[PDB]
C-alpha cells in the first residue's frame, strides 16, 4: 500500500535486482550505445535517438546521441526530409532538445503563402500531425509559424484521432492531446512508453530489453530512497500529526519528477525532505496556525533563532524544528561533501517561503484582492520552487561560492520562469471565491469570464515555456544537473496538475507502476 508507513520503511530491504541483471545491463548498453552512433538511414536515426529518450534512457546515453544529432544536423544530403512534413518535424524538434538551432521557415513550405495557414494535404497525415505538434512545443517567442503550427496540429489531431486505424498509434496521438511529449515528466514517460514502445511495428527488442532491465535498476535505488525518507518521516512524528495526509510520499513522486538518474540519489532524497515539509507547512499556514503562531514562526525562521519555539503547540513546533533541522541538515551535508556551508541558503530560502505565506495569510484576513502580477510575484515563491531549485543548485555546483548562491538565490529569469510556471500550472490544476489563485486574480483584475481568464493563464504557460526554451539556446553560468533540475520541475507539474477513475486511483497507479512492482522480464 502506497499510503502505508510499514509498507514503505521496509522498502528497500530487499530488491529482485540481481548482480546477473547489472551485468547483462553493461552488456545491453554497449549495443545500444553502438546502435546510437553506428550506420542507419538517418530518419531511422532520428526515430531511435526518440525512442531512446522516450524510454528515459537519455541519461545513459546524452554523448552519443548529441554526436549522432551533430553528424546528421551537418549534412548535405536533405532530400531525406525536405517536402516530408514527419521527418521535418522530428528532425527539427531531436535537434533544437539537443542544442542544435534549427529555424521555424522549415516549416514555411507546408503553409499556403496568401493566409500564412497550414495546407489542407496536410490534414489526414497522422504522423506529420503527430510531429508537427510535438516539435512546435521547442518555440521561442515571436516564432509565428510554430505558433500556428500548435494551433494547427492541435485542431487537426482533434479532427482525426477517431480516424485512426492503428490501435497504438491512436493512443499515442490520445496522450500527445493530454500532454506534449515536451511537457511530460521523463521516469513516468518511460514507465508509459515502454509498455507502448513493445506493441510498435518498428521496436528494435534490443532497446525493449535494455529499457525494462534499467528501469527495474533504477526502481531499485528509488525502493531503498523511499525506505529511508519513510523512516525518517516516521522519526518526525510528522506522518502523525493532521495536515498533508500522504505528504512524504507525495513530495518523492514529485521528486522523481525534477530528477530519477541513480548517481543524484542523496540529493532527490534531501529535495523530496524539503517537499515534504513544504507541503506539511503550507498546511500549518492555511488551516491550523493562528496569525500570531504564524508570524512566530516566521520571526524564529528570519532569525534562524529557536529561544522561543516553546511557545508554539506541539503540532507546530514539531514542523518548525524539523524544517530547521533538516535545513541544518542539508547546509550541513554541502559543507561535508562539497566544501561549502549551505545552511545560510537553506535558511534564507525557507524565510523567503514563510514570508510569502504570512503575506497570503494576511491578504485573506484583510479580504485583499491582489492583481495578477502582484499575486504572482509572491505565489512564485510560496509555490516553494525558489526554495527546492536554489537548493538543488546548492548541492550540485561545481565550486560552490557565495556568489554563484547569491546570482541562483536572487531568481534570474530562466529560473523565475520555472517558479511562475509550477506556480500557475498548479492554480490551472483545480478544475472550472478565493481572491488569491492565478485564474480568479485576473478575473478580478479585468472582469473577464473564468473561461477567458483560464484561457489567459494558458496563454502564460506558453509563453514562459518560449522563455525557458530560448534560456536553453543561450550561455549560461548554470550545468547541468541543474539546467534539467529547472525544466523537469515543470514536466512534474503539468503531470500531477492534469485534470475514467479519480485522482487517487490515478495517482495510486503511477506510484505502484513507477516505485513498487518492477517490470517483468522473460
Ligand atoms: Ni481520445
Amino acid at each position: 500500500n502506497l499510503w502505508d508507513y510499514d509498507f514503505l520503511q521496509s522498502l528497500g530491504r530487499h530488491s529482485s535486482v540481481t548482480e546477473e541483471h547489472v551485468g547483462l545491463a553493461e552488456k545491453l548498453k554497449g549495443e545500444v550505445k553502438s546502435l546510437i552512433t553506428g550506420p542507419m538511414e538517418p530518419l531511422a536515426k532520428l526515430e531511435f535517438i526518440d525512442s531512446v529518450r522516450r524510454l528515459g534512457l537519455k541519461y545513459q546515453f546524452e554523448t552519443e546521441m548529441k554526436e549522432a544529432l551533430a553528424n546528421i544536423s551537418k549534412d548535405g544530403y536533405d532530400s531525406w526530409w525536405v517536402d516530408n512534413l514527419r521527418a521535418t518535424a522530428l528532425r527539427f524538434r531531436l535537434l533544437r532538445e539537443n542544442g542544435i538551432f534549427v529555424p521555424q521557415d522549415v516549416f514555411e513550405r507546408f503553409q499556403n503563402k496568401e493566409t500564412g495557414k497550414f495546407k489542407n494535404e496536410l490534414c489526414e497525415d497522422v504522423k506529420g500531425l503527430l510531429n508537427l505538434y510535438e516539435a512546435s512545443f521547442l518555440g521561442w517567442e515571436g516564432e509565428d509559424i510554430l505558433d500556428e503550427a500548435r494551433t494547427f496540429s492541435t485542431a487537426q489531431l482533434k479532427n482525426v484521432e477517431g480516424k485512426i486505424s492503428s490501435p497504438n498509434l491512436a493512443k499515442i496521438v490520445h496522450h500527445a492531446l493530454d500532454l506534449p511529449l515536451h511537457w511530460r515528466a521523463i521516469r513516468y514517460e518511460a514507465r508509459w512508453f515502454i509498455d507502448i514502445y513493445e506493441d510498435e511495428e518498428d521496436m528494435n527488442p534490443t532497446l525493449l530489453k535494455y529499457a525494462k532491465l534499467d528501469f527495474n535498476i533504477v526502481q531499485s535505488f528509488h525502493q531503498a530512497e523511499i525506505g529511508r525518507l519513510a523512516r525518517w518521516w516516521v522519526g518526525t512524528g510528522l506522518d502523525k500529526l493532521p495536515f498533508a495526509r500522504n505528504g512524504l510520499i507525495q513530495s518523492y513522486m514529485y521528486a522523481i519528477g525534477m530528477l530519477f538518474e541513480p548517481h543524484l540519489g542523496e540529493v532527490r532524497e534531501m529535495e523530496a525532505k524539503v517537499g515534504a515539509l513544504i507541503t506539511t507547512i503550507d498546511d500549518v499556514y492555511d488551516v491550523y496556525g493562528t496569525m500570531e503562531e504564524l508570524e512566530l514562526f516566521t520571526d524564529i525562521t528570519e532569525r534562524w533563532d529557536i529561544n522561543r519555539v516553546d511557545q508554539l503547540p506541539r503540532n507546530i513546533r514539531m514542523p518548525l524544528l524539523t524544517m530547521f533541522n533538516t535545513s541544518n541538515d542539508i547546509g550541513y551535508w554541502a559543507l561535508k561533501e562539497r566544501g561549502f556551508n549551505g545552511i545560510p541558503y537553506t535558511a534564507k530560502v525557507w524565510a523567503d517561503q514563510l514570508k510569502s505565506y504570512t503575506k497570503e495569510a494576511k491578504w485573506f484576513h484583510e479580504g485583499h484582492k491582489p492583481t495578477l502580477e502582484e499575486y504572482l510575484e509572491n505565489a512564485l515563491v510560496s509555490i516553494g520552487f525558489p526554495n527546492l531549485l536554489v537548493t538543488s543548485y546548492l548541492l550540485t555546483v561545481d565550486n560552490p561560492t557565495k556568489e554563484k548562491l547569491d546570482y541562483v538565490d536572487s531568481l534570474p529569469l530562466f529560473v523565475r520562469a520555472s517558479c511562475i510556471l509550477c506556480r500557475i500550472i498548479n492554480d490551472l490544476g483545480t478544475s472550472p471565491g478565493d481572491n488569491l489563485k492565478s485564474i480568479q486574480c485576473y478575473m478580478n483584475e479585468t472582469g473577464a469570464s473564468q473561461e477567458v481568464a483560464r484561457e489567459h493563464i494558458e496563454g502564460l504557460v506558453r509563453m514562459w515555456w518560449k522563455r525557458l526554451n530560448k534560456c536553453l539556446f543561450e550561455p549560461s553560468p548554470f550545468t547541468e544537473p541543474f539546467l534539467s533540475f529547472t525544466i523537469n520541475v515543470v514536466r512534474g507539474s503539468h503531470f500531477f496538475y492534469q485534470y475514467y477513475g479519480n485522482a487517487e486511483s490515478w495517482t495510486k497507479n503511477q506510484g505502484m507502476s513507477v516505485l513498487i512492482h518492477p517490470i517483468t522480464l522473460d
